[PDB]
């Protein structure tokens, strides 16, 4: 040794040590001990520098980063009308009171309409259900209130549906438990999808050898194993892909598991073969093609994917707190019956410099179609206003952070719309910018106007495709209207 | 003959005689003679049905048409700091409170406030440097005022800048007359990229065997030849080719003097030697083929453009009558001069059922960037709250038809924004609608992660660059904002 310093060699901060004699000879020293003398900051050097001694933004990214890979690397594990939606509205219906008597206890009547609080309800609701401290929203001011967890987790298991309540098809296997946990994976898909809006996973994918690309397939990455167990299609493939990866490096039944769950989560026969050509015995490269090749694949068409369409929580909770009823609703085959409780109660929020009211919106819009993923002109329809680029969003995360102080004002959700489920014409397929200098324009059209066989028909199937422009409607109860998915999303500005 | 009726064969409305006999026979009599056994329902045709016996508009569309269309042939015919900026701001110093002073004897001060007048005065204005009624907003309603062109003429060659006056480069040949129709070229670019928005010019290219693609090339297209003589290039390049391939068919010497003009259009040396291909002594096919893939790759490289960046006609009065000077201004470099006129002037507007406030702000935008073909992003940001689908306009036209109504309230332009002039490594390339059943992603980036040369080279080159997504920033007073030019325009919805 004879120097020390810190520095960022990829995306990680390390511990450099130069030495000089023959000239100067740099090592990246990994024992962390050391620290004195010197994105992610990791444990043994976030305890040090907290301890003793922009450092305290990466370092709430960088734990809450620890969280969401331990929760995901739970569920990579793990890898190895309808009545779905009558289930989901009846546990709702009977839950969601429940939640609000428990709560009056320790929270006022104005503090559960605020947003913020909704989102820390059912975080620790999730976490009663596997006495803590509660970080909860004031006067524009943030409060730690005690909740106790056997109190909570107790009211839960009494206050949701029985068995008898639910329906089941026909010699059916499930349980009280099993449904309730079906629910509580639709419904934490939904409130924790905010969070990849701050934390998409790009990292994660990274760290597991995959091009962050693929990070539009890791949605819901973060929902607890226990409930994903029961709804895989909620979690995004990602999450078996990388399960299977893993285990082609490291026991053999297992990869047809994992193998066997991707086939079924394949909606294009191209897919099924692409996923059923992986084999345990072959070389890295060419299972890394064919893998890669399948990652892909699931950008031009995507998995399986379950999914509720809920309002915002605290929402949720004034609507039938109000005396209204959603044992009639349907949460699964639209956004209809979320917008109508969202136009229905006044929803609240606590604002900030950061945290501004635009960015509340976009959180709220992303919950609505509960993935951080969709396509931005989608969810700048969906709720009006929100901001569409995840590049001016200055806040690094949805929770308040108690020295946290905000400004309550009403989040109005009138105007709010919802995407038909479907069951372009248009001869313009290029755009100038203001000067008429520069244009942008659609490939695939300019194109026409101009394992290996596998390959080669995924590409011209992609351009055959990416031709013709995508269009889809947003509803309104005042009617229906045409926009266009562009293929902007959230993220398309870096970074 | 044995029975008639009207249909619409292409586009078009034609006269439908079927005779029986041998079995039936279907005629599309030209005749028009007949009218009374009986888009572009034509002269004699709107003559007969407007005289004796959704109609009203397609041919309000169609009389429109046919003038957008005149104004065209004679600019395809006619094909055969700085100073321009100085020059500019010069002209409009003086020539605008000379027409103030010339309206103030015929309009009131709040009807010169009102965007739909400012458009009128121009238009009138250029009709007189070629006694009138005009079309006014009043209360709401709309009145018939009497304009003098000659006074309107004598007022504006009295009241423009003097050769001496301008900045003209050292042995110019410029003129008195020669800049003032510079200057109106300019400035009737974007007074009648609003019409644009109505009527692109599709129907134009279609009737000259252009593909509808190929509209976006045609900006300007109706600008008065008296002035386009002189900026060529604030025309659109669809004008020269629509010239060359006319003068292909029909001499010699034109074609060269057209190709000529069109090569220095060019701004990538591919197009230079594509243009120089095109050669009057080549078969129909062939000559198609160069045509077209110079035209397609105009969609790719635009021509050469120039245009200028001013704020509506009506702010530029008023912030000119307020006291304020223009003299130092350039509206050639950006839309920075363009939106501090647009904040500080309290600008008005007549709006409707049809003709909304979004609808206006859009008409507002398009005159702002003088094109109809910009991106929308770039319209969406530059004026905020406009229309960003033309599919969701329901009005035919900017002109007030005399029996019109309004309600005329104020069009405020804070918060508008300019494009900074230029001199994305995102990871995100795909994304999911509401339901994650869909995906639309980025062709050059999926095709990455998976004569006849010059054909092939433009091919790859438009992927090659097609897989990056190009970003762009807005400026307000405020600071710089990042934005995605998504490809979609106005127009992206058909019809």
């Amino acid at each position: 040794g004879m120097t020390y310093s810190f520095d960022v060699r990829d995306n990680t901060l390390v511990v450099r040590r130069s030495t000089a004699t023959s000239g100067i000879k740099i090592s990246y020293r990994e024992d962390r001990g050391l620290l004195q003398k010197a994105v992610y900051v990791d444990k043994k050097i976030r305890k040090f520098l907290e301890e003793e001694k922009a450092v305290a933004a990466a370092i709430e990214r960088s734990v809450e980063f620890d969280n969401f890979s331990k929760e995901a690397a739970a569920n990579i594990e793990m890898a190895g009308v309808s009545n779905m939606a009558y289930n989901l509205s009846l546990f709702i219906g009977m839950v969601f009171p429940a939640l609000t008597t428990f709560f009056s206890a320790i929270l006022s009547e104005g503090e559960m309409s605020i947003w913020q609080n909704g989102q820390a309800i059912m975080r620790i609701l999730a976490l009663a259900d596997e006495t803590k401290l509660n970080v909860v929203t004031a006067n524009g001011k943030v409060k730690q209130v005690e909740v106790n967890l056997n109190d909570l987790k107790a009211a839960f298991r009494q206050s949701r549906p029985k068995r008898s309540d639910y329906r089941k098809g026909q010699g059916s296997k499930a349980t009280e438990s099993s449904i309730s946990n079906q629910c509580m994976a639709l419904i934490m898909k939904s409130v924790l999808s905010a969070d990849q809006l701050f934390a998409p996973g790009v990292k994660m994918m990274r760290t597991n050898g995959f091009n962050a690309s693929y990070t539009t397939l890791a949605e819901g990455a973060n929902i607890p194993s226990k409930y994903l167990r029961h709804m895989r299609n909620c979690g995004g493939v990602a999450l078996d892909l990388m399960g299977m990866k893993r285990i082609k490096n490291s026991k053999s039944k297992i990869f047809s598991i994992i193998q066997k769950k991707v086939r079924g989560r394949c909606r294009t026969e191209e897919q099924r073969l692409l996923t059923s050509a992986l084999k345990i015995s072959d070389g890295e490269n060419k299972f890394q093609r064919i893998m890669d090749t399948l990652c892909t694949s699931f950008l031009i068409d995507p998995p399986r994917t379950t999914k509720c369409f809920i309002p915002p929580i605290s929402s949720l909770m004034m609507y039938i707190q109000e005396g209204n009823s959603v044992l009639a609703m349907d949460f699964m085959k639209n956004g209809e019956d979320a917008c109508k409780i969202c136009r229905e109660a006044k929803l609240k929020v606590g604002v900030n410099s950061t945290f501004t009211m635009s960015v509340a919106r976009t959180c709220v819009a992303v919950s609505m179609v509960a993935t951080a993923f969709c396509s931005a002109d989608i969810i700048e329809n969906a709720v009006p206003g929100s901001e569409r680029y995840r590049s001016n969003i200055k806040a690094n995360t949805t929770k308040p952070k108690k020295d946290s102080t905000y400004t309550i004002q009403g989040l109005r959700l009138s105007n709010v719309r919802y995407e038909a489920r479907p069951e372009d014409r248009s001869w313009q397929v290029n755009v100038t910018d203001s000067f008429g200098g520069l244009a942008v324009f659609n490939q695939g059209a300019i194109r026409e106007m101009l394992v290996r066989a596998l390959v080669k028909r995924i590409l011209k199937s992609a351009s055959e495709r990416s031709a013709r422009a995508v269009k889809t409607f947003m509803v309104g109860e005042q009617g229906k209207s045409a926009i266009v998915i562009s293929g902007v999303g959230l993220f398309s500005i870096d970074f």
